[PDB]
């Protein structure tokens, strides 16, 4: 037999998409690869080098050539781990080297181990399987909120909506980000060298760079939120993850997509974003809002956005159909819309529903601390008891879609895992505190005027709970400091379940998943 081969030592951790953990811009953050080249070299002891040389990736041939070269380069196209051996053969016999393990990494998670969700707080099995149970995961939730992916109750979720995927752009294209200090500049340095109207990542640190659970290794190819979501889909194979493009602050570049086809600069970037990051399962368009009303009041055009919103979905659906035939997968195209009738009337969803698979009806933020005069329910199914035709309700918004011809199976009702409130509510009659006028926003968890549902339960004995069984809404009041907060309790959410049940609505989605302590998500998945 030929000499025993000894594979020389080298790093055999390969990645089909390299990640530069020192970069800030998106174009220098990632390095997608056509292929990866597994290199192997060896030396020969105990005899000659043999006549022919083989390389084995499971005791099955993957390479052959000259044994004099003592080197082999193997093209690998798919991720995975395998043992590589060098097998020198000749007329006598064959010698087999000691195996080494090679790792080929890719965003499909083939190199990762399942990241199972350990049940925290009050979350308990199981999941509502015949209805859509979605939730929004915030990208910035790993900082002060301290809520990484390993805390997300994925076993009780059918969709995990990652918000938000930004659109590159400077002055005039993302002025809404200037409302938040440092948020606009973070997008500029993330789009360095990348020019406008292309998708990117707002913060590459928390997304793919920040060390987290099950992705804390020093040579970890993918960390952050993206790395955990790869391993999470293995522990939760039912789970489907969608990238949310836009949001409240990142919706400004949508208004400009009436032009030539910066849409293509958008869509073609979306098509590469989904094959670079394979753990996503479609696209979610969160244009807020078609026809103005957004974070930037300067933008808006009634029947320009109404057609642009249609053309955007038609071309995205056609682009996803190409991915479906090229990858063999199914890709979804969803969109979150406002629950305001004055805003639903702008877009004709009878035409949009043939490109959208589901519609996330944002049935919240009806009332807020932005107006001390217009006090009311932030989220509710029906009209309040003290005002029996508020048109900003979940019921009126659902019927508004139905009148247009929207299928009820495609309608997803929004659950608010938080609460907006006012402080120092004064000048009111009776014991109804919504007829009065507040004096400023209530003290909030992370932002004043908004309180997470979890903190509401902690401070529950500082308020007086009240459920409006006519409107299917809840609120709390504290006469000491005049704190009146409207939110979604277990009662109101359970009322939303039956409104979804045999009005034949698709399901429920919530914002945001980190603010729940297990009560709200369990009520969504209640089997009746
Ligand atoms: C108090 C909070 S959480 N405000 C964040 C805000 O608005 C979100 C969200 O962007 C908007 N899009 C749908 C998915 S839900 C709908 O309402 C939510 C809260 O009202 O979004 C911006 C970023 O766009 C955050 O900076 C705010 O903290
Ligand atoms: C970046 C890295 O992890 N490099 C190598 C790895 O390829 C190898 O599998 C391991 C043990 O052989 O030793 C590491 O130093
Ligand atoms: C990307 C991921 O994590 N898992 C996908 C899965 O969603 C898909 O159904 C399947 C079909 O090819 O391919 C896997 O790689
Ligand atoms: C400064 C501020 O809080 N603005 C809020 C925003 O947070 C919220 O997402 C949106 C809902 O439509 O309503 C705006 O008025
Ligand atoms: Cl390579």
């Amino acid at each position: 037999i030929p000499g025993t081969p000894v594979i020389d030592w080298a790093d055999r951790n390969y990645a089909l998409v390299e990640i530069n953990y020192e970069a800030t811009a998106y174009e220098n953050l990632i390095k997608p690869k056509e292929q990866v080249d597994v290199q192997v070299s060896w030396n020969v002891w105990n005899g000659d080098i043999g006549d022919i040389a083989y390389v084995l990736f499971d005791e099955q041939q993957v390479w052959k050539g000259d044994a004099e070269s003592k080197r082999a380069t193997i093209k690998v196209l798919v991720s995975g781990q395998f043992n590589m051996r060098v097998k020198l053969c000749n007329e006598d016999g064959c010698s087999v080297s000691d195996p080494v393990l090679v790792k080929v990494a890719d965003t499909d998670g083939g190199h990762l181990a399942p990241l199972e969700y350990t049940w925290l707080e009050n979350n308990k099995p199981g999941r509502r399987e015949d209805k859509i149970v979605a939730a929004y995961f915030v990208e910035w939730g790993v900082y002060g909120r301290n809520f990484p992916v390993d805390k997300v109750p994925l076993p009780n979720l059918s969709h995990l909506l990652y918000g938000f995927i930004p659109i590159c752009g400077g002055d005039g294209i993302n002025d809404a980000l200037k409302t938040i200090s440092g948020s606009f500049e973070s997008l500029q340095r993330s789009c360095k060298g990348r020019e406008d109207f292309k998708v990117a990542i707002h913060d590459p640190w928390a997304a793919v760079q920040k060390p987290q659970k099950s992705v804390s290794a020093w040579n970890e190819p993918y960390k952050g939120n993206f790395g955990q979501l790869m391993a999470a889909k293995l522990a939760n194979p039912h789970l489907k993850i969608l990238p949310s493009i836009g949001g409240w602050t990142l919706s400004d570049p949508f208004y400009f997509m009436h032009d030539v086809e910066k849409r293509n600069v958008f869509v073609d970037s979306v098509k590469e974003f989904l094959q670079v990051w394979k753990f996503f399962d479609g696209v979610d368009v969160d244009w807020e809002f078609p026809g103005g009303k957004g974070a930037n009041p300067s933008l808006g055009d009634a029947e320009r956005d109404a057609k642009t919103y249609i053309l955007l979905l038609e071309e995205l659906r056609a682009m996803l159909d190409d991915l479906e035939a090229q990858t063999g997968r199914v890709y979804e195209l969803t969109s979150a819309i406002s629950a305001g009738y004055d805003k639903i009337a702008v877009v004709n969803y009878a035409e949009a529903q043939k490109s959208l698979g589901k519609i996330f009806l944002m049935s919240y933020d009806f009332k807020g601390a932005w107006s001390n005069t217009d006090l009311g329910y932030q989220t509710t199914v029906y009209a309040p008891s003290w005002n029996s035709e508020e048109l900003y309700t979940t019921h009126y918004a659902v019927d508004a879609l139905l009148k247009q011809g929207v299928d009820p199976n495609k309608i997803i009702v929004g659950v608010a895992m938080y609460g907006r409130g006012w402080t120092g509510v004064t000048n009111y009659t009776n014991d109804n505190y919504f007829s009065g006028t507040g004096n400023g926003p209530v003290s909030g968890t992370w932002e004043d005027g908004v309180v997470d549902y979890r903190q509401i339960q902690k401070d529950l004995n500082n308020y007086v709970y009240t459920f409006d069984s006519a409107a299917q809404a809840s609120y709390v009041f504290d006469k000491s400091k005049g704190d009146l907060i409207s939110f979604d309790s277990v009662d109101s959410v359970l009322g939303k379940v039956k409104y979804v049940d045999r009005n034949k609505l698709g399901g429920l989605f919530a914002w945001e998943i980190d603010a729940d302590n297990g009560d709200l998500l369990n009520a969504i998945n209640a089997q009746f």
